[PDB]
């Protein structure tokens, strides 16, 4: 084996070490070719054809870039080629656990199909990685290139999912900075974002990307509270605030697009309807369901966006209901968007409260004459938590900086030191309401319920409120 | 009414409601599940794009061109009816593509059904009819002022040429002849399909080359040529046109005919042939078809996409074992091995009927070198690629009409000699790639000896690595 | 005939012959010799671009917007005459810029001629008048159907606002929306920004811009307060906030770059020193100074970045002091950046106070031993007002929107209806301090004065404060 | 410490302190005031870029290549000293360019000072010497481990070639280093790589060569008894494409008919101003635009500024020069008449160039003309278009290697690649312009021009049947 070059449209020509190639050329990794990065987003942004596979290559490459840069700049860190490869592998493999349509699977389907279990794509990535290593005899190949499987497989898993006092076993405290590259638990500034910003923008057809190359050139390792951490140059602080602003922009415009979400919702509904009747064969010929394939990696290996088409193309009558929903997607007969609002002030909505919300909307009594009367089951309520990655916290408060005059001395920089034009809050909730009845009269009624409900709950006035519900909006004194 | 879509290539494009109705059908949406470049994605990880988004682009550019001509030359009497028909033809010219695009019509069908002659273009017309009839489009066409009898004919003619002189078209008369040059230009191949795929494929492939269609549109005009109204280019654009075809040739050499992309397409085709007996696709009336016969029924063909690849890969039926095994080898990157490339010298051209014999010929070569292993015809694959400027031996620029700034209504011809001596002296050639199914080191060495000997025996060109792969053979040929 | 130009930002643009005639004059061609970003080029080597190409872009976008509105809403009665007037205003709104753009109106003139109030906008109107009269344009305007009396008034009003109830004479109230295109006095959303965002980013090497093409597609004219105004679709509100965020980012990183500014400051200083000795010939053979060329357009026509080189290459001993400063720029022996701070709370710094500030810093009395003692004249204090274009106000409160369900009904959208992640203030001040003595000991001293002076005035703690002034920062409890 | 700078083409690049010191001098900064494409800006409004930023790019790419080779092949013994010398050469290879770049060496000097043979390359070496000596760089070079005697020689040799192994700056084992900045063997060098990307970015054409790909597949192998840079066999197509792109750029942009004529007008103005402009050089001595190349202190002050000095002048002696520049501003340019090429064997010699306007005026078109034109009314511009090696194919002078034997250099012939490639690699374009711009003069000039083409058996101009319908029928060959 020798090193391979591959042309990526985002990064150009990148080199891949033979070990990485061996990892890539497996059913477990190749599976990522058949999972869309943005799931239902493609049905809104026709440029967004990209899959997890190419994103993974980018993440692995950037992980390598960062660790190489640090090693060249600071030999004293004692970064070894062994270290570099482990970081690249973690980067490559951090997306291994994603399921059909990416966040839809993790975010919508599994929570509804298997409420008892707690599952995340991160956990899946670690399990898949284990399966990949074992199924394809990788450990011998790792030792051939100087890796120590016991320590290094631990290290790689830890980089992806965190710890399985210094809580890490894969590397010691002096190599702490290595854990900040692939998946940064401290502040979320990592190479995964850097790739998806550039990649998604290229495919979506939008600007606003983050300059990671610049950032890498000004990154350094310094001691902070007896730990070696990656620090940014002071002047980059504005760029970091911009980075998270960009993330928020991308989520508003693309990843949480009202219609993209509704399509994901419909797909999830179809999957629930099909869950009983689809069988996926796993280890030992044993059969699993869409919802239980996460228990067996051999079965999960076979679980991709394909299932969408399996259902769509099915002829079995048991799958009729599921198939019908997907057909409605093709005809673009989607559930209709009614509107969006937000909680005012201190109110926050708990996940346990989510199931009640359609009931609440149907319970509203708008003082308007209606031809039709709608029920809880006719409404969909989608609650979206928008933040800078750290719930209420400002991630920049958890970044360490250094200045030109003392490169080894780490410092903190507060928001007030940067700008008054920055956000005063770093978390919020969006509530979108849709109606399953698409007819004109139903839709009119749904708007009356929706706006009334917003008023009843003292939520923010929807932007089109005066148009969609002119009779309702005047009642609320606050609104005008 | 109008829908706006963000396309990463063209930006925000408007779509007329009629076009939206056509798009929102199973027949059109199917194009989301067919890769533009098929196996190319397995070589260029940026090339995740599907036929769907390319189709939008072609339809939009078709509209751009016809609009531009109408603004510039009102006397042409171009109607909104005309504009819509051209846009529909642009949208729908890719409807007939099958799994992995050119693989299907280029490799699979010719081998699976040799008696039949089938092209994606014919498929597009049949699919279009099925789309119209299945979704009640004709009433909607009339609603927007189209005349289905004439206009459906016109649209089909734009895609496939005459359905049968002097004037062979029924959809529009001679005065509107220029309209037939927009979507699919049979005269010289200069059309909006190429313009979109150049820009789109380069964006996704990661290569900066493309053709400036926007410039070209600004200098395009309609003039009378031989009693026909034709689109003419400004004289100064002649160099850019030669460059356009050069770009096309570059793209084919580097990407579309990439040695490994082709071999992957070949393996997939082989797997499909092995699965053809056992896969069933349900068409009209519940009747079952095979991969190779789904082209007979559009309802079945509607369900025939890249999905089939995964159906086979994930199958457990033992009858599909052989097919499934081939696809598994693809995932492990255990591909048939590239041996080399050569070209015919001088007079000789290779006929399609000769294609079967070629592996036999290579196995029949007797290299004068000691070999551990002896290879057979069945161990070789020979892939013959015709590279040209779209018109076999002819120069497409000889079939372009120009005009000059001093007499915009007077059409002229421009010969190659009037432009440059740095242009090609031929416009067609053949590439011959040889692969070996036995991948082991000793087999591979042997295959190289057969190959190079064969080239010498047939007076083909010396392979570029010939002195390295077959140092004992190359000296025998004095020419080399 | 129409002329076509290839602009790297917009591609191939058509220009009406009238516009070409305006462009092909000394008054317009002068813009080739004025850098868009002045001293910025000395920090961003990509930023070679001049006012000339930016002007073409603004003119073209002005045309795009007005064309789009006309096509969408014929009832507006927009005439080709209207379209040309808007394009001319767009082309000519940058005519009044002087050497190094904002340096000239922002730094040089205020210091050279404090009694006078002068702006590039005023200059643009005067230059335009001179251009028209010097080159016999009025006859050509009439040839293409313009009415010079009304239309020249209209064009000047678009650039500078009312030349003084409907306050405009160039067009009536029904055409009020036309005044929002080139230079939008109501909220600053205009085509000038749209071009410079894209152009500067292309040249600077920053991937950010605003998608004006999207915005244009969703723009409409509606009646607001008995005036016809351009309204944006409700869903674009987030993009508008993003637009102003991008503007702020660009000012922070590029237009107010600490070094770019100091270079502009040095150039200004050199100009002041040369002002007495340079002569520029204006109308009647008559001589003016850099600072008085603004009084005569014939002289101002000859006033460009050239003067920089005139001084640099001079041999006259009277120009020695000026020439020496420019030489220091070439050797990169610049005044040294000491640091940046901001006023706390609601403290604001008045323009009249600016001269006193260097004195205040020299007066500070840091409790540290210093080898050297610095004086007011050794300090430069640069006060930068950063806002969203409307001082304290939020421009989005002065935008009108419409919704999908009632396109003719204008609405307002408050910040609270959009997001809590938006800024709570829309204006702030940055204070940069530099030292004219560049030696190590002087620089160390300057840092102590600076930080002490921040503490004394309860300004924000400089980002590197603990490093540059470790003995000073502990005294201030607030800081830590 | 290293300086980081943002270049729109390459992104954020690091510069070694020594390189910064070289850059921060009047001799280098002067390149900010010289347009990369001269008169091209007056056709492509994107092309505002100057030699300065291009020079940074070339220096950076020179560094990239040498770094890549060193990492891949430690056995080459490439030292940091070597890397810096290559970067400096890259930075400084454009130092010798004059007002409006190629206009100055290509048009002005040849006419102003025919006896002298001058090239920007020679200027770059002289400027470099002046830069080093004026700014005390040698001490700074030794501070960073360079050996000025050997290394300054090496740098000059990289720019201009030699001043048996003919190089003194480095020995035969380091021969590959001379192929990076300015490749005399086949023209494949980092200068091109930067200007392709840079010019395309500014021009607004999406054309280009992937140098990053190429660097990844470049290797050093022994060829003859010389260590040379070799390309992977599979890159051969890309190399042919590279030169095709170069040709495309020259046709569409660098030799644009109008960009050339503007350059020609500016040159004419400079000739008219040459007597009356004075530039102060060493010892307070005065030079002319045409003699400033003799003194680097004067040449340092010679930039695109001179264009504006003339334009803004009020001295009556500069009236004629000033008037020409004014015509440029009004867009009252000399008019393009047409373009043709020589047929078959024929080539046009440089000595023949002065006669050409006379020949065109001597043509006797059989058409009635209101006005009669003279030699002085015509401009004839002969452009040699080639792949950088006159008649030769540069790819015949490239060495390749194959994946199965990376240390074994090979040759690859055109026939082994494709029959769609060019059969010739050099040609000549002949553009004719007229100084009389009125409609009737133009019409006349077209008749002279086309007649002249026919008389000389040159190729039929593309618009010939339109501009000279009465002339084209006479020539049977044409039709
Ligand atoms: N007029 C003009 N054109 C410019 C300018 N900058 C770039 N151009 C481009 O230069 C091209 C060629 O210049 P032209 O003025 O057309 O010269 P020409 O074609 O020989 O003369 P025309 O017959 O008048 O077109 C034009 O097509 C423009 O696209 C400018 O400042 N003024
Ligand atoms: C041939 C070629 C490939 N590529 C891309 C496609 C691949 O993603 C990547 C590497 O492709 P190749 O350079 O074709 O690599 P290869 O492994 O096929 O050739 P070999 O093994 O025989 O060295 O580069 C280009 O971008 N341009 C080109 O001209
Ligand atoms: C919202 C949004 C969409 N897009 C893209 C995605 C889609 O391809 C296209 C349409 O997006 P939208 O404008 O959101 O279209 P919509 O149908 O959701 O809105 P409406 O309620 O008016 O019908 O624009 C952007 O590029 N930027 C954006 O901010
Ligand atoms: C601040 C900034 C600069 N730049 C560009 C401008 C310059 O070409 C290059 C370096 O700019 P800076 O990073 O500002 O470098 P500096 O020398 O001004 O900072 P310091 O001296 O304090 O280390 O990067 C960006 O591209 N983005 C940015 O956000
Ligand atoms: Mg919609
Ligand atoms: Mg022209
Ligand atoms: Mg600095």
């Amino acid at each position: 084996d020798t090193m391979k070059v591959i042309n990526d449209p985002i990064h150009g020509h990148i080199e891949l070490h033979p070990l990485l190639v061996r990892i890539i050329d497996t059913p477990q990794f190749q599976r990522l070719r058949y999972i869309k990065q943005l799931g239902g987003g493609y049905y809104v942004f026709p440029g967004a054809s990209h899959n997890r596979f190419e994103h993974s290559l980018g993440v692995g490459y950037l992980a390598g870039c960062l660790v190489h840069a640090l090693g060249e700049k600071q030999p004293e860190l004692q970064i070894s080629e062994r270290d570099v490869l482990c970081v690249q592998i973690a980067g490559l493999c951090r997306n291994l656990g994603h399921g059909p349509f990416s966040h839809m699977f993790d975010g919508r389907f599994i929570p509804l199909a298997r409420p008892e279990v707690k599952w995340t794509h991160e956990q899946g990535s670690v399990m898949m990685f284990e399966h990949l290593i074992n199924s394809n005899g990788i450990k011998p190949v790792m030792e051939q290139y100087g890796l120590i499987p016991e320590e290094d497989i631990c290290f790689i898993k830890e980089q992806i999912v965190g710890p399985l006092l210094w809580p890490y076993k894969g590397r010691p405290e002096n190599k702490s900075f290595l854990y900040e590259i692939v998946s940064n638990k401290r502040n979320g500034i990592d190479v995964d974002k850097w790739d998806y910003f550039a990649r998604d923008c290229h495919h979506l057809g939008i600007q606003n990307n983050f300059d990671y190359k610049r950032f890498i050139k000004f990154a350094r390792v310094c001691e902070v509270d007896n730990e070696l951490r990656i620090c940014a140059r002071d002047k980059e602080v504005g760029n970091l605030y911009d980075m998270f602003h960009t993330r928020n922009s991308l989520h508003r415009r693309a990843y949480q697009h009202k219609v993209g979400n509704i399509i994901d919702t419909m797909i999830t509904d179809a999957f629930l309807k099909a869950d009983d009747y689809i069988e996926i064969t796993g280890a030992g010929g044993k059969k699993y369901r869409i919802s239980t394939a996460i228990d067996d990696m051999e079965a999960y290996t076979k679980l991709t966006d394909n299932i969408f088409l399996e259902i769509l193309y099915s002829t079995d009558p048991k799958l009729k209901d599921a198939r019908e929903i997907l057909k409605q997607i093709e005809y673009r007969n989607l559930f209709k968007y009614v509107g969006e609002t937000q909680p005012t002030g201190q109110i926050k909505i708990k996940r346990e409260d989510y199931e009640s919300l359609p009931k609440e909307v149907a319970s509203a009594k708008p003082k308007v004459l209606l031809d039709v009367k709608l029920k809880a089951e006719d409404f969909i309520v989608d609650v979206i938590n928008m933040d800078y990655g750290m719930q209420e916290k400002n991630p920049i408060d958890h970044v360490s900086f250094y200045c030109k005059t003392a490169p080894n001395r780490a410092i903190r920089i507060t928001k007030n030191q940067v700008s008054q034009l920055l956000p005063e809050k770093f978390a919020e909730q969006l509530i979108r309401v849709y109606c399953k009845k698409v007819d004109r009269k139903s839709l009119y009624a749904a708007r009356q319920y929706f706006v009334q409900w917003c008023a009843d709950r003292n939520f923010t006035k929807p932007q089109d409120g005066d148009v969609i519900a002119p009779l309702i909006t005047p009642q609320k004194k606050e609104w005008n």
